[PDB]
Protein backbone atom coordinates (compact mmCIF):
# COMPACT_ATOMS: atom_id res chain seq x y z
CA UNK A 1 0.00 0.00 0.00
CA UNK A 2 2.53 2.14 1.32
CA UNK A 3 -0.04 5.73 2.39
CA UNK A 4 0.64 8.57 1.13
CA UNK A 5 2.86 7.53 -2.09
CA UNK A 6 1.29 8.79 -5.23
CA UNK A 7 2.90 7.63 -7.83
CA UNK A 8 3.53 3.83 -6.08
CA UNK A 9 -0.30 3.99 -5.93
CA UNK A 10 -0.61 4.72 -9.40
CA UNK A 11 1.70 1.65 -10.41
CA UNK A 12 -1.20 -0.30 -8.48
CA UNK A 13 -3.23 -1.33 -11.16
CA UNK A 14 -6.78 -1.00 -10.98
CA UNK A 15 -9.89 -3.21 -11.81
CA UNK A 16 -12.28 -0.87 -13.17
CA UNK A 17 -11.01 1.92 -15.88
CA UNK A 18 -13.38 4.04 -14.14
CA UNK A 19 -11.67 3.67 -10.65
CA UNK A 20 -9.30 6.90 -10.84
CA UNK A 21 -6.26 7.69 -8.82
CA UNK A 22 -6.09 10.31 -6.33
CA UNK A 23 -3.32 13.05 -6.69
CA UNK A 24 -3.83 15.21 -3.88
CA UNK A 25 -6.47 15.53 -1.19
CA UNK A 26 -10.18 15.70 -2.33
CA UNK A 27 -12.61 17.69 -0.07
CA UNK A 28 -15.57 19.70 -0.22
CA UNK A 29 -15.70 22.06 2.84
CA UNK A 30 -17.54 25.53 3.76
CA UNK A 31 -15.35 28.39 4.79
CA UNK A 32 -15.78 31.60 6.09
CA UNK A 33 -12.51 34.11 4.92
CA UNK A 34 -10.92 37.24 6.88
CA UNK A 35 -11.29 39.49 4.00
CA UNK A 36 -12.63 38.79 0.71
CA UNK A 37 -10.76 40.03 -2.16
CA UNK A 38 -13.59 42.84 -4.18
CA UNK A 39 -10.91 44.58 -5.61
CA UNK A 40 -9.43 42.12 -8.72
CA UNK A 41 -12.55 40.93 -8.55
CA UNK A 42 -14.97 44.28 -8.69
CA UNK A 43 -15.17 43.55 -12.70
CA UNK A 44 -18.03 41.08 -11.72
CA UNK A 45 -21.92 42.57 -11.04
CA UNK A 46 -21.74 40.72 -7.85
CA UNK A 47 -18.20 41.82 -6.76
CA UNK A 48 -19.72 44.50 -3.74
CA UNK A 49 -22.41 42.05 -2.82
CA UNK A 50 -19.46 39.23 -2.24
CA UNK A 51 -19.60 37.10 1.15
CA UNK A 52 -17.02 36.35 3.04
CA UNK A 53 -18.12 33.04 3.60
CA UNK A 54 -17.96 30.53 0.86
CA UNK A 55 -18.10 26.75 -0.17
CA UNK A 56 -14.25 25.37 -0.82
CA UNK A 57 -13.68 22.10 -2.85
CA UNK A 58 -10.83 20.76 -4.16
CA UNK A 59 -10.92 17.75 -6.73
CA UNK A 60 -7.28 15.82 -7.29
CA UNK A 61 -6.93 12.71 -9.21
CA UNK A 62 -4.07 10.79 -11.37
CA UNK A 63 -4.29 9.00 -14.90
CA UNK A 64 -1.46 6.73 -15.08
CA UNK A 65 -0.79 7.30 -18.90
CA UNK A 66 1.98 4.86 -19.50
CA UNK A 67 3.76 2.67 -16.94
CA UNK A 68 6.90 1.35 -16.83
CA UNK A 69 7.79 4.23 -19.95
CA UNK A 70 11.51 4.56 -18.22
CA UNK A 71 11.77 1.13 -15.58
CA UNK A 72 9.62 -1.23 -13.71
CA UNK A 73 8.56 1.32 -10.89
CA UNK A 74 7.99 4.55 -13.23
CA UNK A 75 5.43 6.17 -15.02
CA UNK A 76 4.20 8.62 -17.07
CA UNK A 77 0.76 10.64 -15.90
CA UNK A 78 -1.27 13.07 -15.85
CA UNK A 79 -3.07 14.98 -13.05
CA UNK A 80 -6.37 17.31 -12.28
CA UNK A 81 -6.27 19.41 -9.08
CA UNK A 82 -9.04 21.94 -8.92
CA UNK A 83 -9.55 24.76 -6.53
CA UNK A 84 -12.65 25.93 -6.54
CA UNK A 85 -14.43 29.36 -4.12
CA UNK A 86 -18.10 29.30 -4.62
CA UNK A 87 -20.65 31.72 -3.20
CA UNK A 88 -23.28 28.99 -2.14
CA UNK A 89 -24.37 30.92 0.91
CA UNK A 90 -24.75 33.82 -1.52
CA UNK A 91 -28.19 33.52 -2.26
CA UNK A 92 -28.83 36.90 -3.57
CA UNK A 93 -26.27 36.57 -5.96
CA UNK A 94 -27.63 33.12 -7.78
CA UNK A 95 -24.58 31.17 -5.76
CA UNK A 96 -21.92 31.98 -8.46
CA UNK A 97 -18.47 30.93 -8.67
CA UNK A 98 -15.84 33.50 -7.52
CA UNK A 99 -13.12 31.66 -8.25
CA UNK A 100 -11.60 27.90 -9.90
CA UNK A 101 -8.38 26.70 -10.38
CA UNK A 102 -7.66 24.36 -13.23
CA UNK A 103 -4.25 22.67 -12.83
CA UNK A 104 -3.38 20.05 -15.24
CA UNK A 105 -0.36 18.34 -14.79
CA UNK A 106 1.72 15.56 -16.93
CA UNK A 107 4.43 14.09 -15.25
CA UNK A 108 7.42 11.67 -15.00
CA UNK A 109 7.23 9.62 -11.56
CA UNK A 110 9.23 6.99 -9.96
CA UNK A 111 8.21 5.45 -6.66
CA UNK A 112 11.85 4.84 -5.21
CA UNK A 113 13.02 3.36 -2.25
CA UNK A 114 16.04 5.55 -1.07
CA UNK A 115 17.36 5.63 2.41
CA UNK A 116 17.68 9.24 4.33
CA UNK A 117 18.74 8.12 7.88
CA UNK A 118 15.15 6.95 8.71
CA UNK A 119 13.10 9.08 6.00
CA UNK A 120 12.50 7.09 2.76
CA UNK A 121 12.23 9.16 -0.73
CA UNK A 122 9.14 7.23 -2.08
CA UNK A 123 8.13 9.81 -4.37
CA UNK A 124 10.75 11.61 -6.97
CA UNK A 125 7.73 13.25 -9.77
CA UNK A 126 8.95 15.59 -12.82
CA UNK A 127 6.34 17.23 -15.01
CA UNK A 128 4.73 20.06 -16.26
CA UNK A 129 2.09 22.12 -14.69
CA UNK A 130 -0.31 24.43 -15.90
CA UNK A 131 -2.64 25.93 -13.35
CA UNK A 132 -4.68 28.96 -14.72
CA UNK A 133 -8.73 30.39 -13.59
CA UNK A 134 -10.42 30.04 -16.68
CA UNK A 135 -11.18 33.56 -16.77
CA UNK A 136 -10.98 36.48 -19.46
CA UNK A 137 -9.54 39.39 -18.35
CA UNK A 138 -9.41 41.25 -15.88
CA UNK A 139 -9.55 38.98 -13.62
CA UNK A 140 -7.30 36.51 -16.40
CA UNK A 141 -5.10 34.80 -13.78
CA UNK A 142 -2.35 32.03 -15.21
CA UNK A 143 1.09 30.60 -14.80
CA UNK A 144 2.83 27.62 -16.21
CA UNK A 145 5.73 25.98 -14.57
CA UNK A 146 8.31 23.19 -14.76
CA UNK A 147 8.52 21.56 -11.14
CA UNK A 148 10.00 18.68 -9.30
CA UNK A 149 7.64 16.79 -6.38
CA UNK A 150 9.76 14.53 -3.63
CA UNK A 151 8.23 13.12 -1.19
CA UNK A 152 9.47 11.19 1.84
CA UNK A 153 8.08 9.70 4.81
CA UNK A 154 9.53 8.62 8.18
CA UNK A 155 7.35 6.59 10.28
CA UNK A 156 4.38 9.29 11.20
CA UNK A 157 6.30 12.00 9.39
CA UNK A 158 5.46 12.54 5.31
CA UNK A 159 7.66 15.58 4.08
CA UNK A 160 6.51 16.88 0.35
CA UNK A 161 9.02 19.40 -1.12
CA UNK A 162 7.83 20.76 -4.88
CA UNK A 163 10.26 23.09 -6.20
CA UNK A 164 9.52 24.67 -9.43
CA UNK A 165 10.52 26.88 -12.83
CA UNK A 166 8.01 29.30 -14.20
CA UNK A 167 7.81 28.76 -17.91
CA UNK A 168 5.87 30.22 -20.73
CA UNK A 169 3.81 33.49 -20.49
CA UNK A 170 2.70 35.06 -17.00
CA UNK A 171 1.21 38.93 -18.24
CA UNK A 172 -1.67 37.87 -16.48
CA UNK A 173 0.49 38.29 -13.35
CA UNK A 174 3.96 39.02 -13.44
CA UNK A 175 4.50 38.95 -10.10
CA UNK A 176 3.51 36.18 -9.33
CA UNK A 177 6.47 34.54 -8.13
CA UNK A 178 6.40 37.60 -5.73
CA UNK A 179 3.40 36.07 -3.76
CA UNK A 180 4.27 32.22 -4.58
CA UNK A 181 8.02 31.53 -4.65
CA UNK A 182 9.51 28.86 -5.80
CA UNK A 183 8.72 25.61 -4.09
CA UNK A 184 5.73 24.36 -2.02
CA UNK A 185 6.80 22.55 1.05
CA UNK A 186 4.54 20.25 2.44
CA UNK A 187 4.10 18.37 6.16
CA UNK A 188 1.90 15.59 7.29
CA UNK A 189 2.17 13.96 10.27
CA UNK A 190 -0.13 10.55 11.09
CA UNK A 191 -1.02 10.89 14.64
CA UNK A 192 -3.05 7.25 15.23
CA UNK A 193 -6.02 8.11 12.57
CA UNK A 194 -5.97 11.50 12.88
CA UNK A 195 -4.05 13.68 10.14
CA UNK A 196 -2.16 16.99 10.45
CA UNK A 197 -0.96 18.67 7.83
CA UNK A 198 0.76 21.73 6.23
CA UNK A 199 1.22 23.18 2.93
CA UNK A 200 2.97 26.69 2.42
CA UNK A 201 5.19 28.62 -0.14
CA UNK A 202 7.13 31.61 0.90
CA UNK A 203 9.48 33.71 -1.15
CA UNK A 204 12.61 34.23 1.46
CA UNK A 205 13.37 37.27 -0.77
CA UNK A 206 10.11 39.26 -0.45
CA UNK A 207 8.92 37.89 3.01
CA UNK A 208 5.89 37.18 0.93
CA UNK A 209 3.85 33.74 1.11
CA UNK A 210 1.04 31.42 2.24
CA UNK A 211 0.46 28.59 4.23
CA UNK A 212 -2.90 26.44 5.49
CA UNK A 213 -3.16 23.72 8.25
CA UNK A 214 -5.09 20.82 8.31
CA UNK A 215 -6.46 18.11 10.81
CA UNK A 216 -8.52 15.36 9.54
CA UNK A 217 -10.31 12.46 11.20
CA UNK A 218 -12.15 9.63 9.04
CA UNK A 219 -16.01 9.65 9.65
CA UNK A 220 -16.13 6.49 8.13
CA UNK A 221 -13.48 4.43 5.90
CA UNK A 222 -13.54 6.71 2.76
CA UNK A 223 -15.07 9.96 4.28
CA UNK A 224 -13.16 12.41 6.57
CA UNK A 225 -13.83 15.27 8.70
CA UNK A 226 -11.27 18.03 7.59
CA UNK A 227 -10.44 21.29 8.98
CA UNK A 228 -8.61 24.02 7.40
CA UNK A 229 -6.74 27.04 8.51
CA UNK A 230 -5.18 28.53 5.43
CA UNK A 231 -3.34 31.82 6.00
CA UNK A 232 -1.43 34.47 3.78
CA UNK A 233 -1.02 35.50 -0.02
CA UNK A 234 -1.71 32.58 -3.10
CA UNK A 235 -4.94 30.91 -1.74
CA UNK A 236 -6.16 30.86 -5.41
CA UNK A 237 -4.58 32.38 -8.51
CA UNK A 238 -6.97 35.73 -8.51
CA UNK A 239 -5.61 36.39 -4.84
CA UNK A 240 -1.80 34.97 -5.88
CA UNK A 241 -1.32 38.76 -4.41
CA UNK A 242 -3.68 39.06 -2.10
CA UNK A 243 -3.63 38.14 2.00
CA UNK A 244 -6.23 36.44 4.02
CA UNK A 245 -6.95 33.74 6.12
CA UNK A 246 -9.56 31.46 5.62
CA UNK A 247 -11.07 28.92 8.20
CA UNK A 248 -13.38 25.95 6.87
CA UNK A 249 -14.69 22.40 7.77
CA UNK A 250 -16.49 19.83 6.38
CA UNK A 251 -15.31 16.56 4.28
CA UNK A 252 -12.51 14.63 2.97
CA UNK A 253 -11.84 11.91 0.72
CA UNK A 254 -8.24 11.18 1.01
CA UNK A 255 -5.82 13.41 3.32
CA UNK A 256 -2.06 13.40 2.06
CA UNK A 257 -1.56 10.14 3.81
CA1 LIG B 1 -4.01 38.68 -20.31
Amino acid sequence: AVRGSIIANMLQEHDNPFTLYPYDTNYLIYTQTSDLNKEAIASYDWAENARKDEVKFQLSLAFPLWRGILGPNSVLGASYTQKSWWQLSNSEESSPFRETNYEPQLFLGFATDYRFAGWTLRDVEMGYNHDSNGRSDPTSRSWNRLYTRLMAENGNWLVEVKPWYVVGNTDDNPDITKYMGYYQLKIGYHLGDAVLSAKGQYNWNTGYGGAELGLSYPITKHVRLYTQVYSGYGESLIDYNFNQTRVGVGVMLNDLF
